[PDB]
């Protein structure tokens, strides 16, 4: 029932881009925008967690043409209206100096899309990935952790959960579980939709629970930048806790480099039960529980 490739690179979906504003409030690190497509006159249907190609314009330094670029959905399968008729993307500008000297390195696929402007026809595949899904059982409990981007396939798990909209447009998911999401960034300014992320806290402070990881505004207990991992291990014995329900989920987007923190900390938390994590998680992954999308 899950829909998969509806469209694919020999014949992608000509899409038409509707908005792209910036998520990047002033003083913070990077761009990275919020880009929404108009699915009308196609019949692409996707659901939380999975991701679209973009194939940019152009051709590589070898003259052969671009191939697509996957992108994490950060829309709901009813778009961000609602009316199930867009698709939407958050895009980091990959920006880069060169090494050994100055010059700066643009990504091709992001420079295009966060330079984007509205009326302009995209080349669009996907839906694509099973990794990542959200359970039906409105009782589950979600743990979600990300950096950066990777807030994207979160945004599309609690827009479901929380929004007014949603809960009224989905009467048989009216999520009653726990969710936690612990996001890290390197500014307040880049912390990715933060207004709807705290308004959603506000409103279901039993339901959700919201903890970020600054690393240029907050310093750990070692006296270094506060990440993610850090907050992990803070919290070790709390995560672990509900890690073990039957009915706990867990999402990892964006710790390319943080995985490892994790699991160290989580080790030490599960240790002094006499449970060895590595093992516990081998079966979390088996059995669908534990979910991982690092890049
Ligand atoms: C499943 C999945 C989901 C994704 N979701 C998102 C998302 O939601 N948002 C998002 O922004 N991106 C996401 N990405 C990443 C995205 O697919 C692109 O890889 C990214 O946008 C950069 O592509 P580009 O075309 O702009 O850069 P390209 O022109 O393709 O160049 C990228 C290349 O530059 C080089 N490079 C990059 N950084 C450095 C460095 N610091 N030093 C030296 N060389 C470097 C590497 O060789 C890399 O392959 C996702 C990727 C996957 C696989």
């Amino acid at each position: 029932d899950v829909p998969v490739n509806l469209y694919r690179p020999n014949a992608p979906f000509i899409g038409k881009v509707i908005s792209n504003e910036p998520l990047v409030k002033e003083g913070g690190i990077g761009i990275v925008q919020h880009i929404k497509f108009d699915l009308t006159g196609g019949n692409l249907k996707y659901i939380e967690g999975q991701s679209i190609g973009i194939i940019p314009p152009g051709v590589d330094k070898n003259g052969k043409p671009e191939k697509l670029r996957l992108y994490s959905i950060a829309s709901t399968r009813h778009g961000d209206d609602v009316d199930d008729k867009t698709i939407s993307l958050c895009v980091r500008q990959l920006e880069y100096k060169h090494p050994e000297s100055g010059e700066t390195v643009y990504g091709v696929c992001s420079t295009y899309l966060t330079h984007i402007e509205p009326g302009s026809e995209v080349k669009i595949t996907g839906p694509v990935g099973k990794e990542m899904l959200l359970p039906d059982d409105p009782e589950a409990n979600v743990i979600m952790l990300a950096t950066g981007t990777g807030i994207a396939p979160m945004r599309t798990y609690l827009w479901r959960m929380f929004k007014d909209a949603e809960r009224a447009a989905n009467p048989e998911y009216q999520f009653k579980g726990f969710s936690w999401l612990v996001f890290g960034v390197p500014t307040t300014p880049n912390i990715l939709y933060k207004e709807e992320l705290e308004e959603i806290q506000q409103k279901y402070p039993d339901n959700f629970r919201l903890t970020y990881a600054i690393s240029r505004e907050q310093k750990n207990p070692q006296g270094g930048r506060m990440y993610i991992q850090d907050r992990v291990a803070e919290h070790a014995d709390q995560l672990w806790q509900l890690i073990k329900n039957q009915k706990t989920h867990t999402y990892i987007c964006g710790l390319r480099g943080m995985e490892e923190g994790i699991d160290a900390a989580l080790s030490a938390a599960a240790a002094k039960e006499g449970v060895t994590w590595s093992d516990y998680q081998k079966d979390l992954k088996k059995a669908g529980r534990w979910h991982v999308e690092t890049s």
